[PDB]
């Protein structure tokens, strides 16, 4: 679906499956927290899908191979995941995977707790990747790779945007129950 424009098939499929993998797991209530015990359960925890032109303004950043968070009015509704890696050569796919891995691990290293909603202590905490990646409403997922000369620079773009202040990441509850259309066995709402 995507233009030929130097992100690969197969790193834009390990994004969106890794996204939603470990959307699963914490909807499930499988993903440990670093606060104690696991993440709650999602009670409607939604599936996200690849959007071609979420890519397009990812690329915006990632292609000035400068390691920055894009200002709002650049990515124009969306959320921002990023990261680097002194491995400036890394097969693309292999730096989507290490950057899910990164920004998820958030939740095991620093804490989340059982309280879901986004105050200014809880963003502090520096959990802020892992928050975008599980937000609930967070529907739409882009990404672009980009080899600089001294860092691969990965950017994720999110729509709409989460890490709303006051927000809750997401709904607390059993897995599919308040959705109408479930994967039951993910616990993902379609
Ligand atoms: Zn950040």
């Amino acid at each position: 679906g995507c233009p030929d424009n130097g992100m690969s098939e197969e790193a834009r499929q390990k994004f969106l499956e890794m996204h939603n993998s470990l959307r699963s797991s914490v909807a499930l209530g499988q993903a440990k927290d670093g606060a104690g015990g696991n993440a709650p359960k999602a009670a409607k925890m939604k599936t996200m899908a690849y959007d071609c032109e979420v890519e397009k303004t990812a690329m915006n950043n990632a292609k000035q191979c400068v390691f920055k968070h894009s200002q709002p009015n650049q990515r124009k509704g969306l959320g921002e995941n990023i990261f680097m890696s002194s491995d400036s050569g890394m097969d693309k796919a292999k730096a989507a995977e290490q950057a899910s891995k990164a920004w998820f691990g958030e939740l095991a290293e620093k804490g989340v707790g059982q309280n879901l909603k986004l105050t200014g202590g809880l963003f502090s905490r520096g959990v802020g990747h892992y928050t975008q990646m599980v937000w609930q409403e967070t529907v739409k997922l882009g990404c672009y790779v980009e080899a600089c000369s001294n860092m691969c620079y990965v950017v994720c773009q999110y729509g709409p945007a989460g890490n709303m202040m006051g927000k809750d990441i997401y709904e607390k509850g059993e897995p599919c129950s308040k959705c109408e259309n479930c994967d039951k066995e993910k616990g993902l709402c379609s």
